């Protein structure tokens, strides 16, 4: 179970971005990167910038 919590919302602005909803409850797929995690939401896979996720532990 690897889930990340929105905290804001954010809108894709580049070809392998996703857009998010704050609340939306992610499934983390890739969290190597300081800066870009990549995610599912809503049935899509893409990044969103790490600082706009808490990792829920």
């Amino acid at each position: 179970k690897y889930l990340v919590l929105a905290l804001y919302d954010y809108q894709e602005k580049s070809p392998r971005e996703v857009t998010m909803k704050k609340g939306d409850i992610l499934t983390l797929l890739n969290s190597t990167n300081k800066d870009w995690w990549k995610v599912e939401v809503n049935g899509r896979q893409g990044f969103v910038p790490a600082a706009y996720v808490k990792y829920l532990d």
